């Protein structure tokens, strides 16, 4: 852990999960085997560390923050933490503008750059060069919608191969191929409810879904159940 082997560092990223804190993200290669590593720091003391990303990273994706065009989620599922401290998805919020200014001040992007996505394809490039991959599904036309689970609101990210529920513990991650059924209920003037039944039989009820979001949801489930019908062969 030194400045030389450090790829890029981001100060002021807002970590929501596992713990909620404004920390500094660091992406670098270990001096032992040159394997990639992610670290969340508070000053110089490390709050979190995911080692051997190329191996331990199960999933990684950029997910838009609803109604906040200048903020973007980084979402990551992993196997083992630093001494197995946490075991839940790392979710954080990068400020687009700030991330741009930092990368340019670091010389990672030319001072001429003004588009934030360039910052993304750079990160995604760094993942690829080390062993793992970070997706960017929002650029099946991936979509997301607000809805309630119980009494608390949350986002629903319908991605090409996964469905996420947005970021209030517990966070939900469905393999698209794990959906066995979907039932619609509580139809109202403006909304409806949808309960997903998985293969193992778990039922999850999502509420207050805008009726507009139905078509995208059903079709999404049909196309998945469809492809699946052929994967049995």
């Amino acid at each position: 852990m030194s400045e030389t082997n450090t790829i890029f560092k981001l100060e002021g990223v807002s970590v929501l999960s596992p713990l909620r804190k404004k920390l500094d993200l660091v992406f670098y290669l270990s001096n032992v085997d040159g394997s990639p590593v992610i670290t969340l720091l508070k000053g110089n003391d490390r709050e979190l560390s995911i080692y051997q990303l190329n191996k331990n990273i199960k999933m990684a994706s950029f997910l838009p923050v609803p109604e906040k065009p200048n903020l973007i989620y980084l979402f990551m599922t992993y196997t083992s933490c630093e001494d197995n401290k946490f075991s839940e998805p790392v979710v954080m919020t990068l400020n687009k503008e700030n991330t741009l200014n930092q990368f340019k001040k670091l010389g990672l992007l030319d001072s001429n750059v003004t588009d934030f996505e360039k910052c993304v394809e750079y990160i995604r490039k760094q993942a690829i060069l080390t062993g793992f991959k970070i997706s960017n599904p929002f650029v099946i036309n991936s979509f997301h919608l607000q809805c309630h689970r119980g009494t608390k609101e949350g986002t629903l990210y319908f991605l090409p191969d996964h469905i996420i529920f947005g970021f209030k513990k517990p966070i939900l991650l469905f393999d698209a191929s794990d959906i066995e059924s979907i039932t619609y209920s509580s139809i109202t003037r403006l909304t409806f409810n949808a309960s997903l039944v998985t293969k193992d039989g778990e039922k999850y009820e999502f509420s207050m879904i805008d009726q507009t979001e139905y078509a995208k949801i059903d079709d999404y489930v049909k196309r998945k159940q469809m492809k699946d019908k052929s994967m049995s062969e």
